[PDB]
């Protein structure tokens, strides 16, 4: 016992194992609920000061398997384990959830044989993620392993004889490893016959068993390991499209642990905590050359956060906890659930403070969050210190996140207006490299920036389930031969994809001061997923095929230019060229303005590619009313569904609508929210009654 | 007309069109049913020489919208067409459906107004993939445009008013934009009174109408364009999943022209004919300074088959309608139809006459297809001839590409064993970049390669709805800093999504002289998807979690070395170190043995992880029947899918199994197959009888 007279007891002593996970620079597994439940605490003081919380609000339950293989809950002593892999299952009560929320928690045991995945390990880990599944609930999953378990025959290292060509020297070489009688016996004395796969020669009287294969006795040594592996990593896969899932990086991932970091798609690593393939001591050993000095120049934040492996980075393990119970405050209790609404001090009526200039640079973070300033706080769109960004650390062109709308959580998508630079570093491995620095102008797709896009629509989509977002100004594509050389039109394409899956409400606005061109329109128009997007301009906004100096370009020519000098201009109407040279750069200015004019939220309305054109300082009012509306007709779309099997969304939505009274203008969503919400149980009843359904 | 004195008459005097369209280096629309009509006789010519073709084996319907809008078939003159898009319905009699096949060519008119997409285009691109779709039958455009169309009101041309500064001084500037009463007043003669959006104001006594939006008269001027051409992204987005879509780039594919191409995935670039989203010249005004030379700096063949956006290259637009001609052959005839096989003089039974030795270097396109030598044809696993490689001119360390098993068609991905080399080219627009040569050794999967083998995995499965084999011959990732930082996690993940989707038969084998190791196996490993997968590993095949060099570094170390020569050598058990000194070099190639003994295939079988050991001469016999066998109880597994509703695939299976006689061996592929073939309508009746269903 070290310390000595402490005044509680000393737990590094009760249980060793807690001061081997600390050794290691990680929490020991199972005082992670500890910190899950400091982490849930924090929420309730954040968000309302004065709650009083008692113990009861927070419950965690170990889950182990039974005889049968079924997972159960048990309260143990800590360090019972019999695998390096272990489960919670999690009931909290948050200000979203009062009357509690339910998730899992698996995490490797890191003091476990060095936090190896063994089949064991990898059948605890499958069934855990199927249990999360089967409920809809999320699966948390903190990362603290060596990867797959590696091992050899043990019984056969003190055995095994070698034919050699010259016993005499043995440099000379060997034939074959073999057994001899006694080995042989030895191994079915030990009812370990099967370890190895023998063929018999006898050589100068003596019979030798030649190994042919090395099996092994213990389970565990190889590719059973690598088997246990692709079964967690499809599981996984699987997860990530049916549960919210997301992951800690708590000590280190290495191999499979790198892939499930990846596959659960959302991840925290916690600062120093590597996410590797092979390390850097065996890849200089493969190299030849000591290359590497640490497994952080392979895994580091530096690599994955900049990446977008990484999420979010966490300074210590509390701090990766607590940013996964910030997350999850924006989801869904459960699959298919609501989305939680959570109201603050800052209610959906109020104008929107901030406003961009175009002759001013700003922080699009502004526009989302609002801003500080000597006079006073300047509200933005979204609900005051509603905005958690994700992907930070990469492609920060485009800014994600999530918020709330007057307590409605959904998906942020801006874009970063100020010039971005990336730095790519110099591999050690290749003597001949160079750190490359990486401007790209603001809005503008990159490849990099066209894939952040996707991959956050993608996680709002799956898991999350949340309603998105986009506060589309981009000027195009990259069409320039660096970009297109680095597939941009691949990554434009998966923003289609995204969007054409995506299953609950879209709004696309293009804001004050804010374009919309040529490719940028196409990859975001409604018209790709028509059942879930809308689309606004605000009257500041501008939108078109080209910028109007292309326009220009091809269409307002020096010809239809003079023809137009001819027209208004009384000296033109030699002594041409000299008055053409002082006119040309005000009619230059004149053509520039005609094309400006097509440019306007007005067409757009008249044209009918947009559902209205709107006032940014009226913004927050208008898609509070216009989201909380969609929210409720997509309740009763669902409903309806599953009231007869076959009908379209057109058909589904004008019946729904039938229900209104025929005072309801269907065009006021305020109404139309207010009216279906004063009559769910009535609308309930409604469908109830269509349960009159017998078709073939 | 020109040239005068022909024998026949001049096609492009009748059509001046025509003319136009070979002006642009190009076919004329219209002459494209008649290279699918060349290309078709080529594939016959090709099957069997002998075969005595009559017209009536290719049908070429053009489609049209009539009044309402419906597509409906239509004989009329080429040139008619009153949009820049024209579509033919194609049923042709081919090797695979000598009774007949379908599919629709959709197609840009290039000398319709420049090949642009308009409103009108859109909307009957849209009506011509819904109608593919609703058929399930093949999509094939052809790309030659000019993107989304551009233009102005032209009516306010002649119109338009500026309001100067000072009158005398154009110079000085404007305020606004206005019209006339005059002006006005034509716009009301010619019923264009909306073609603008004005403000009445009065100016020193005369009345000012300031021009506040431009709508225009003409429609397809900007935004309706941008809608149009994002209701196609969308549209070619959700016909990828659903039916065989290929594009030939035949002129030049601009804007969305170039995401219509991606979005379709399967691209055939004719050389020299560019995929680009903004020009040479328009980026060199934006950028200032002369930049590029031509377009084919940034979308040509050098930049798209080097990429994978282009799968293939043809030297002309016949040499790309041969190779969808010869990439369909693999494809069934509609959605859902089993897979076209096609037998050919190579037979399923023989032995594989090319093997693959340690010591030599191979191509792996010669064990997938055979290679001549001086002393004969040396057959390979598949079928002579049958060999059809894609993306070919990307990620050259994994080899993708089509081919047939005794007939039967399927997607084959094979390893690379030589180093790869690629260029990335000096992008002109950065005077401060060069071009870097980047080398990739074999048998390790980088990010281009994993996404690669994703890419292919998922061409297979959609539309092409084909089995696949994987000869699985990898070390690992790359872990590398380089590979880590390029994000080789995101494109290994992709590889376990595209396996999770796949929806027909999946073989992995593990060739002769071929390894699957640590990372490798993981994202191959068959229960990532247990109903389609299953792995096979050859006798002279290796797998474990590290290579021996590996395995022995963290299992087999010093210490448990030291003990080795302690029991096996006679001197051993300072004069210990001169004899560890001598004895070392050959007890770390004793080690190294030892732990390749557990690397065998032989404990791959007995730990359960592959299904069964093969031997690779033997591979083509065993193979051709399982993949029968598996292609017959897949079929019945569908049907019974329909009778019930609810049922598991392990039950599903193991009841169309209880239908076998007793007599019938369950685990041999031939008398299986040779069972369900002697009585599909016997088990149909069986089926047919099982519809006493009314289940709740
Ligand atoms: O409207 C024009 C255009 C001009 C725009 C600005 C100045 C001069 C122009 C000249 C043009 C001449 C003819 C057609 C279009 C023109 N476009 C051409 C450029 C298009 N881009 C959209 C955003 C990405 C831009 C791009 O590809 N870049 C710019 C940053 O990164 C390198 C390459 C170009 C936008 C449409
Ligand atoms: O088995 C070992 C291993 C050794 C292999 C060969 C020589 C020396 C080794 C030393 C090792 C020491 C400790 C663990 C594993 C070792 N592995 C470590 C390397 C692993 N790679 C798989 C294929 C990709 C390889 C890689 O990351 N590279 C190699 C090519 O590109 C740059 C980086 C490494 C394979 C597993």
């Amino acid at each position: 016992l070290r310390p000595i007279a402490t005044p509680y007891p000393v737990k590094e002593w009760l249980q060793p194992k807690r001061y081997k996970a600390h050794l290691m620079g990680t929490t020991y597994v199972y005082d992670f609920p500890e910190l899950f439940r400091q982490a849930s605490s924090s929420q309730w003081k954040n968000f309302s000061a004065d709650v009083k919380l008692t113990d009861d609000f927070f419950i965690s339950n170990e889950l182990i398997e039974d005889e049968n293989g079924e997972l159960t809950e048990v309260e143990r002593e800590p360090g019972a384990n019999a695998i390096g892999m272990v489960a919670f299952k999690i009931t909290v009560k948050t200000p979203e959830y009062p009357r509690g929320r339910q998730f899992v928690v698996v995490a490797n045991d890191i003091t476990f044989k060095i936090g190896s995945f063994g089949p064991q390990e990898d059948e605890f880990f499958n069934k855990v993620t199927e249990y999360a599944r089967k409920r809809g609930i999320p699966r948390i999953y903190l990362a603290a392993n060596s990867g797959a378990r590696i091992g050899m025959a043990e019984e056969i290292v003190p055995l095994f004889q070698v034919a050699w060509n010259d016993a005499a020297n043995p440099d000379k070489g060997f034939q074959y490893l073999y057994l001899t009688s006694e080995g042989m016996e030895t191994l079915k004395k030990f009812d370990k016959e099967n370890s190895v796969l023998t063929e018999r020669t006898v050589i100068n009287g003596e019979e030798r068993f030649v190994i042919k294969t090395i099996i092994g006795s213990e389970d565990g040594l190889g590719v059973e390991c690598l088997r246990g592996s692709g079964l967690i990593a499809g599981a996984t896969s699987r997860a990530y499209h049916d549960i919210f899932t997301i992951t800690l990086v708590t000590c280190r991932s290495v191999g499979i642990g790198a892939y499930l970091v990846r596959l659960g798609q959302r991840a925290i690593q916690v600062e120093g905590q590597p996410i590797i393939l092979t390390g850097a001591s065996a890849l200089n050993k493969v190299l030849g050359r000591e290359v590497y000095t640490s497994n952080l120049q392979l895994g580091g934040t530096q690599i994955m956060y900049n990446n977008g492996v990484s999420h979010l980075t966490a300074v210590d393990d509390l701090a990766g906890v607590e940013k996964i119970v910030e997350w999850m405050s924006y989801v869904p209790a459960k699959r298919n659930m609501p989305v939680p609404i959570l109201e603050t001090k800052d209610t959906w009526d109020r104008p929107v403070d901030f406003t961009p200039t175009n002759d001013e640079t700003y922080d699009v973070r502004w526009m989302i969050e609002g801003r500080e300033t000597e006079s006073g706080f300047e509200y933005g769109l979204f609900d005051k210190g509603s905005f958690f960004e994700t992907l930070s650390g990469w492609a920060k062109g485009v800014v994600v996140g999530r918020a709330r709308l007057g307590g409605i959580p959904l998906g942020v998508i801006g874009v970063e207006t100020r010039t971005v630079e990336n730095l790519i570093p110099a591999d050690p491995a290749n003597p001949n490299s160079a750190e490359t620095l990486i401007q790209q102008a603001g809005q503008v797709w990159f490849p990099n920036s066209a894939f952040k896009t996707a991959q956050a629509i993608n996680d709002f989509n799956n898991g999350e389930q949340l309603p998105m977002m986009i506060l589309a100004n981009w000027r195009g594509f990259s069409g320039g031969q660096r970009d297109m050389f680095n597939e941009v039109l691949k990554y434009g394409s998966f923003i289609v994809d995204a969007l054409v899956d995506y299953k609950q409400p879209i709004i696309i606005y293009i804001p004050p001061t804010g374009e919309l061109r040529g490719g940028s329109w196409v990859v975001v128009d409604p018209t790709i997923n028509a059942d879930q997007m809308e689309m606004y301009a605000d009257v500041n906004a501008r939108a078109g095929v080209l910028e109007p100096e292309g326009t220009v370009e091809i269409k307002f020519r020096r010809e239809k230019l003079l023809d137009t000098m001819n027209r208004l201009d009384d000296k033109y109407r030699k002594q041409l060229a000299d008055r053409e040279r002082e006119l040309l750069p005000i009619y230059g200015q004149i053509s520039l303005q005609f094309a400006d004019l097509h440019d306007r939220s007005s067409r757009m309305v008249a044209k009918g590619v947009i559902s209205k054109e709107l006032e940014w300082t009226e913004a927050r009012r208008f898609f509070f009313w216009r989201l909380r509306r969609r929210l409720n007709e997509e309740y009763l779309i669902k409903r309806l569904s599953h009231q007869v099997g076959e009908a379209s969304r057109l058909e589904k939505i004008a019946r729904i609508r039938s229900w209104y009274p025929a005072s309801v203008d269907h065009e006021d969503d305020r109404q139309v929210a207010t009216w279906i919400e004063e009559n769910y149980k009535t609308l309930d009843d409604k469908l109830k009654g269509l349960k009159l359904e017998s078709f073939a």
